[PDB]
């Protein structure tokens, strides 16, 4: 602590996609730093069994991210057992890969829209209604009210083939970064967008071991996947750092993917 | 000049076609000797544009986000003039909705409606198109296809109230890649324009000092944008075979504000 | 006919740098057949003159090292001497090595480095601002333009390959400029533009994904010719690519 | 703290402009979190008084960071200090406008070549002989041998008028630190680099207060000056977070510069 670090402390996260991956490591980070979480995902029994091995501190609501009036339960849930929100964390996303001409044909138009509605559309449709519950606080230190922290993907600016419909939804992401930062300014809450390269997820995880080798060893350096821990400690940064708004941060070891 | 590609007998596919910056593409085309088929949502708009330009252009009425509608386009085309050669996607709408507004949080409902024109429709008609394109016999230095989309330099400087905006046109921007990558092997071309502030149907509907003062606010040439300048750069990449997969800013130097 | 807004290159009178050879040289020559003045300039007095001399009546060379404050003010002053103006100055001198950071031998050499800085990047600087000044003197043109000002930096200002700090910091340089510049001299009516090339001649093509071969200077050429034509086109950088992203080794 | 996070403690840091604003700060950071310094600055009064403040874990060397032979003493001065160098922080710059069509005539050919020399050439000529000096280290946590930590600006994307020379020295930073992250890779050495808004720098204290406050009020949130000490928690947050790799960070309050 010195004069502008912002305090994590007692602090009210509210963290999407939170029964695994990045969302669950969110989660860990924040509670261990003696703040209180709200975990929302879609999957009760991941959800509840995360909230349960995290204690106290912890809550777990069932939430479809894209629907409004699960996104408005998840708020009013939040407000009810820790009386405000301070932070968003959106976690939850979906990385499928399907090329625009396939074997069987086009790429579905179905498969698309879904990929966006969870990754991009959920994520707004989050943003909005936290913003609209943190507008509510106190001013705090130097005037801020809350943050709001996305996740968009490397995929936003090296797309492989295949990732039409990832990209379009991660570069959706990061593209509003700038205009909700400068609107919400005026309310003193912050929104910033990680990018990260590749990390030890659930569909990571679900693949052949020298196929995970593999990608790690695609990475320039450290040359291995990434643990979601590390992309939790860039999120406390964000959260501690003032000077941090409107602005994509690349984590990444160096990536830059190929084509193939 | 030995790579220079060849507008004159290539079909364009163009929706926003009967307005706008559709409907200067469209012409230029024409007059470039081009064949055009028009794609829009208003009838009375498309037609009338078909019949002013004569033989070379047809109208079809379309929902770019409907993959029935999509389809009905694709079938007119080939019917019409045997093959597609060139994609240019300019349908879109550009609302403006805060996130905190007066009637509290932004609807899920519009943004939503934004993204499935501007970005899902585009999607739709490039995924369609590309299909089409592939079956034309490979052409000069191996070419079979173009696809353009418009984005908007409010995916680089989002303005108070353009998340929905900026996020379906950021959408559109970042998908340029990675289907430019996939389509490479079929020898189709994809990229992206990003317009500033032009002369659209809306901007022509506001008040005079308003038109004059967003002008003023282009560092050079301080004037709204002309659709036929628009026209004139998709034109170019149709022409220049070595413009793939990327992104190109048509905007006077502008940077938008916040407000 | 052609639209209101459409800026003709008729007459207009181009300075070009490394002229006597590849992008340089394809500029010049797309130039003067389409009716515009040449004032070539190079380092290399041979190849400058053998391209003006070739070029014709509306060509002309002077011997130029970009980088220097003397050599640019000359460089002007016998384009107007020929001309009575300068429309456009399109950048393309440039060298392009590689030279790892920790080498067979030591260090990255300082010398190497600041040299390439020196032509790439200062050179551009040099010739800018002094075309600009010139350019600044014209009466105001089509919708009030003076001039273009055409700058060359290279996908290397964005997928730098190991070896290419250099090349990449100076590519990246230009690449920066684009817009404070352009931003200045909107005021009078100077408009600036960047284009970043990838690879370009002089299965080396295969690892472009389309067109997946060698890019011609012509198509380079093109690409100067639209932004001199499309009066929307400013404070912008440009890849012309094939959709090319560099790998690292 | 988590298995990948990487120890402060004990690293030696070499930061160039370290008797003033932004270094004087990370130095600052650096010592208090438990780390040695070698402070480098070409102004000696400056760089004894804070090498003399911070105490036995720090050192001073005078030096030109554009000079080959400053240079070489610089590290062979860390080395016999230290034994070592696991940290580079180029922070030496200068920020001056000039119009490339000024009131007096064309933008001087000197000044640019000045400003290029001290910020690009002086960050590279540091970064070559930092990293050969690091490429000796033995490989430390996940095979990690040093972390370089460039300083572009917010100038080498929003340039403002007059800023010509300033956009071009930082977008030259900016755009090496990808082939530089690629190489030094292979020997465990990260390179990344931060892009700060506006700061309270001397040449900004040096202004009359209503200017400073009106820079302030330029920056949507938080609307002020950033803190030194800001800056010098994100060079913190690189050192420890070893999936920062090849990426510019900007640290700019969701500042966009307008022209003037």
């Amino acid at each position: 602590h010195h004069h502008h670090h912002m305090q994590i402390e007692n602090r009210v996260f509210l963290i999407t996609g939170a029964g695994s991956g990045l969302g669950a490591a969110v989660s860990k980070m924040a509670v261990e730093a003696g703040a209180k979480v709200v975990l929302l995902d879609v999957n009760a029994e991941a959800g509840e069994a995360g909230a349960k091995a995290l204690g106290a501190s912890a809550r777990f609501q069932r939430t479809d991210v894209a629907s409004d009036t699960d996104g408005k339960a998840a708020i009013a849930a939040a407000i009810e057992a820790f009386s405000r929100i301070d932070v968003l964390v959106n976690c939850a996303g979906v990385a499928p890969g399907e090329k625009v001409l396939g074997r069987e044909g086009a790429h579905k138009l179905e498969t698309f829209t879904r990929t966006i509605s969870i990754n991009l559309i959920g994520t707004f449709n989050m943003l909005r209604l936290a913003a609209e519950a943190m507008a509510k606080n106190e001013p705090g230190q130097g005037g801020e009210r809350g943050v709001i922290i996305n996740t968009a993907s490397v995929a936003a600016f090296d797309g492989q083939i295949g990732q039409a419909a990832y990209s379009a939804s991660k570069g959706g992401v990061a593209a509003m970064t700038l205009p909700v930062a400068r609107e919400l300014a005026r309310h003193g809450i912050r929104v910033m967008t990680i990018a990260p390269g590749i990390f030890k997820t659930p569909m990571m995880a679900g693949m052949p071991q020298e196929v995970q080798d593999a990608l790690g060893a695609s990475v320039p350096f450290p040359p291995r996947l990434g643990e979601p821990a590390e992309y939790a400690a860039l999120v406390r940064h964000i959260v501690e750092n003032q000077m941090l708004n409107g602005e994509v941060i690349r984590l990444d070891g160096a990536l830059r993917m190929a084509a193939k």
